[PDB]
């Protein structure tokens, strides 16, 4: 992207922007020993408002100023900062919203938009909540042996359960049969760190893109894609001549959208389905494990929230859309877990053409990066950043929060499209389990929690906790 | 090759298997700073019995259990653990047994194992004994004129000498005639770290193969091999066919087994080249190591400096069946091979998804047996950094596990010329100290630091004072 | 190049040559954390007269013996050490003299040589001197405040001005007319570290060249050079109007085309481009370093100031002969270039197995002369860390070995632009020092830290306090 892949390491010196000294070829990849999080944290304090670094040959400029951020994510979204890091030849996956660029993306965003509206989310709630009953079901069985529960298993399965049932309408008990046709293939597909900036080695060695295109050597081969392409083949047609309708999954919502910009294709439809899995599986599972960790080790908050839930759903009353949005304190806790642990942890935009944003020149082909994780813990926005304090998100405390500093779902036209859905999904899980159980740490518990080194935040060791069937 | 060459640095943490945390793209190669062995060492002593690491993008799973190693090298060798690391486009050398994969490997390994019967190694010992007497004759060079002697020079030239006549039927003194186009061309050939996992850039950039293949970039050009190929083509076309000065060497044996589906001529030269790579620096290295151990541990040297004349007194031609006799020497060798397994590692590519013993191994992963770190594993050897030859002699040593001591590996895909290299070295070793003796020079390295590279070797070349007899 | 791009790390241990122990793939790249200079320095002390290391897969043999250096750079230049590192698909820039190899380079060097004579320099001086005036004006404005001056802003501007005027025969004020299309576009071109060994992943990924050649993937695309190329096509056809004819590098190269085979039209543009790479950052950097050295050594500065006044009294304008007269000026330039050779090192690929002065060198290896290290080697220089213009006095003539001291290389493939580069720097030097005095301020970087890259540069731009005179 940047300078046709040529040596770039003198760029931030020309531009007069501080940053770590690069090695030839590698740039600052060695600086990644502490991980993305600690790297960005270190750099922020050391270099200040703004700093450049090099992922191999790819220059990355990090911005912290809220007005600079707004310019990148919002004002100049469509004009200059429309895309993310460039991707390899992934075949038809090219037309997945997350890999789509420029006009293609723009079209695809506009088509996928009405699928994620609040109104149509309300209609999925029945299907999600039923796996909130399935979650507690499988989670009670461990609370009677009184043993350690690995939460990235019980939530992994829940994330999986919701995805399969909302993405394809395929209904499964994941924890109890991992040999189910779908689950094994989904988890196989899920092996690929598709959206990681180190998925291939484009950063170091950028020529990899043009070479692989021209040789049509595909790095996401038909073999991987086939199973779900056939499931969607036999799905579109088969169960959908029922007349009786019913279907409320993502598939149907997209199927329904194909008639009277514009016109979503079959292969396109499929690519959104796949991309939804990548977006939702490990992310949702992780936020859940992160939430329970904070709750289990803060028993005050747990009970306080635990009584707020019983106060609006008396008698473990089944959760409903309207009464989910009812719960302020539940919302304060999700937002705070995500403040500490923004699973993306970094937001990125390639700069399409030379530009001057709030005073600063940015050359074409650069990656403009917003360090979410670092900014979420920036003392110059939050008092006691390292401390988990659901209190910051009380409405007596909403103006103080800057939407361009708190960015767990990004911002602007290219933010998270399934934010509403991610938030609704996780809350229905939380509500159900918290109603029926209290969660407590034991010595088997990684305390304090260590983090994933890589690009996508995750507990370093699986979150393990002891569960009591309760009041 | 693993997960379509794609980012893989999530496996070992997603399988509970510990190991050093990898850098993006590099994986763990920064850890190679210590060398292959010293890495396997600190990893063993840290993560315990099983650990993974990443060679660039290539996920490498190291196993220490004898049962594991047995399932790998022996049980599942035909079905799961058939091949080593994939190779780049190498032309006709795809036929070399070391490069060949699956059943296509098997056909070859079949056509070959006859050639390595002890009933054929036997009739070979004359042609190689020739060089023992060439080695010692050379070696009296600077033993007599009085000066520190660097042993690699005379051991290198020796190992070179055996291979030439045994792989190609050509007797040369490589040290005295160093401009012989043969010695010239095979040393040109031995520049290539061919069997090294880092020969090319596969590990860190696994997309290299399909690219080099399609574009027909040759990594090992016909030029390199032209002189050997079109030499065999003269030793084997016009041949020793019209005449019958019937010689006993690897070349003729293969030639003969073409007149018994079969083996082609280029399939033939393919094997000869391989025997050089397999034979040359390994045979040299072990000798140097053995000589380090004796010179510095003088009591064991004399203990068979004329227990060597108790069998053949004195200065007798070491005929095959007199060399299998010396069981103490036999296991003096074994101890250097313990202390120094040249391979350092054993490696197999898991051809497809399986769970063996209690452990799951997904397709495309390298299962690696760290031969070195076992040979110095205190859990199996009292005083592991010892040089104590007879921890290996008698039915005293039914405790030697053929999975923990495997400096030639095990199962179908172990060292096919084990018996040859062992015979080669032993026979060489007799006709050196039965004429000389060695003292730690005023320049020798103690303790012996090794080479960081993929083929085990002394850091500095070994230097010893050599004496009269 | 080397052994078909195959693994090469075993070589130097084998040849009996010492050096830092490589890593798989990366060779000794991690040692560049120091930068080229400090790496060469520590290797020099640690390893001795000759050492070897690996730029990824690329073996590099470093040599220090003058006899050995004379052999590589001069004697076996045409036979064995004719080229630098290989390049890969760059389009019409293949015929750029710095990129050409073998027979093509010999032809280009021969065709360009008459352009770089001292005579043609003499007639160029009047043109390139009108930019010292612009320099003095530009600088004054920054000094007219009292705020510290980042020299790079004023020397960068100056270096730019001269090159685009000489190489493309135009007259612009890049500091004041930054949106002049020549300025924009020469700045575009200057983004590429064109001649840097790490321009591409070639050192670490040696198959890149053949892969890119067969697949016609261009690294220097042609939108990068379009404006400037098309400029030459509209500029030469306008001068021949056979009446007026400037003496710049463009004219001299058009002159050469008329009445061994003559310079092509695309070859002409190729050169003009390469002269920008060769002249822009180098001149800027050397000018900065000199000023750093004058401002920290006030005694030398003033001594130089009185020479300049005694030959050009009352701020007289420089001329070819009056520049060459200034002995101390020459010593000062030489001494800075000794401490700060911009190239940091000279390289030549070994085309063919040779024994040079008794040491075997295989085909494919880069032989490298560690210029930065040799300029600071105690064996040849007393207190090599000290700035001492006197090393280059007349009295101190042939204590300077011309294979030790190589700010401009040596032999047939040395700097073709040397005489010019020196004239150019001295011209500007004269004018700034006729008008100004330069003192450190709080913001100067003492001690000086050097760039880590392949083209020597101050790490922080040189900031100084600048006073007027009169
Ligand atoms: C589980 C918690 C989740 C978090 C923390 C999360 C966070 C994010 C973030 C930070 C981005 C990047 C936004 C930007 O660059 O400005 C993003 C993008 C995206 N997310 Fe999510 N997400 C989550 C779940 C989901 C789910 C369940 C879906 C739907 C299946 C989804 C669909 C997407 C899509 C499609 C994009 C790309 C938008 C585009 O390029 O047009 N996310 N998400
Ligand atoms: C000190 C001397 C030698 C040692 C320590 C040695 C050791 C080894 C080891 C450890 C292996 C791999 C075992 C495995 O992965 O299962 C091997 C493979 C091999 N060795 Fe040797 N070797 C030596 C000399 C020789 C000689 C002289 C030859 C023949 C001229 C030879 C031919 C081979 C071949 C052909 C293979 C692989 C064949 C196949 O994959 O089927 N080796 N050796
Ligand atoms: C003070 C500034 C300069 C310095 C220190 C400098 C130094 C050098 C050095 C060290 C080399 C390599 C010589 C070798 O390998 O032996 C070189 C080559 C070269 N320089 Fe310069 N140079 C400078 C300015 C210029 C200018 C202004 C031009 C032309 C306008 C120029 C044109 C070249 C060319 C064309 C080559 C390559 C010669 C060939 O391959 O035939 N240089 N220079
Ligand atoms: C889906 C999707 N499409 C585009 C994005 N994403 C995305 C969604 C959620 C999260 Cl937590 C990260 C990303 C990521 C992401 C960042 C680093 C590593 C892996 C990722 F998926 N990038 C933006
Ligand atoms: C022949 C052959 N084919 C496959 C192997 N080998 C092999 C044979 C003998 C030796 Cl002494 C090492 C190796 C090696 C080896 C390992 C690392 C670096 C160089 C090697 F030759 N072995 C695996
Ligand atoms: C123009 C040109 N053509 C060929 C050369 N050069 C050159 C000229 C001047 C300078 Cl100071 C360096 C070089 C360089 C050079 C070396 C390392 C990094 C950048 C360079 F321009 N090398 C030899």
């Amino acid at each position: 992207a940047y300078l046709y892949g040529t040596h770039s390491h003198g760029l931030f010196k020309k531009l007069g922007i501080p940053g770590p000294t690069p090695l030839p070829f590698l740039g600052n990849i060695l600086s990644y020993h502490k991980g993305f999080c600690m790297f960005d944290m270190e750099c922020h304090k050391k270099y200040g408002k703004v700093w450049g670094f090099y992922d191999g040959q790819q220059p990355v400029l990090a911005i912290t100023d809220p007005d600079m951020i707004k310019t990148v994510l919002v004002k100049e979204c469509y004009s200059v900062f429309t895309n993310r890091r460039p991707f390899g030849p992934v075949g038809f996956m090219k037309s997945a919203i997350s890999i789509a660029e420029d006009e293609e993306w723009k079209r695809l965003r506009s088509l996928l938009s009405p699928t994620f509206t609040s109104g149509k989310l309300k209609e999925m709630v029945p299907i999600i909540a039923q796996y909130g009953d399935v979650l507690v079901r499988n989670l009670r069985r461990e609370a009677e042996t009184g043993k350690p529960v690995t939460l990235k298993d019980v939530f992994g399965a829940y994330s999986m359960d919701v995805i399969t049932s909302t993405s394809f309408g395929v209904n499964i008990d994941s924890l109890n049969n991992p040999q189910d046709p779908f689950v094994e293939n989904t988890k196989k597909l899920l092996r690929f760190d598709f959206l990681d900036p180190f998925f291939l080695s484009i950063t170091v060695f950028p020529f990899l893109i043009p070479i692989l295109e021209v040789l049509n050597i595909c790095v996401f081969p038909r073999e991987v894609t086939n199973f779900l392409r056939k499931s969607v083949k036999r799905m579109k047609e088969s169960r959908l001549e029922d007349t009786q309708k019913h279907r409320v999954d993502f598939l149907q919502l997209m199927i329904d959208s194909q008639n009277s910009h514009k016109a979503l294709s079959d292969l396109e439809l499929v690519a959104q389905s796949i991309i939804f899995i990548f977006a939702g599986y490990e992310t949702t599972s992780s936020v859940l494990s992160f939430i329970m960790y904070e709750l289990a080790t803060h028993p005050d908050v747990q009970q306080k929230l635990q009584e707020e839930i019983d106060a609006v759903l008396p008698n473990k009353a089944p959760p409903t859309y309207d009464t989910v949005l009812q719960m302020e304190y539940l919302d304060m806790v999700v937002n705070e877990t995500l403040r500490l642990f923004p699973i993306a942890m970094r937001l990125e935009r390639v700069c399409k053409k030379d530009v001057e944003i709030n005073g600063m020149f940015i050359p074409k082909g650069v990656v403009v990066m917003i360090p979410s994780y670092a900014l979420h813990r920036d003392p110059k926005y939050w008092t006691e950043p390292e401390k988990f304090l659901p209190e910051r998100f009380s409405k007596k405390n909403k103006d103080n929060i800057d939407p361009y500093i708190y960015t767990p779902f990004g911002s602007g036209p290219r933010n998270c499209i399934g934010m509403r859905f991610a938030l609704m999904n996780m809350k229905l899980a939380l509500i159900r389990v918290l109603q029926n159980f209290s969660f407590k740490p034991c010595k088997e518990t990684q305390i304090p929690l260590k983090l994933s080194l890589g690009g996508l935040l995750q507990p370093e060791k699986p979150v393990v906790l002891k569960v009591e069937s309760r009041d």
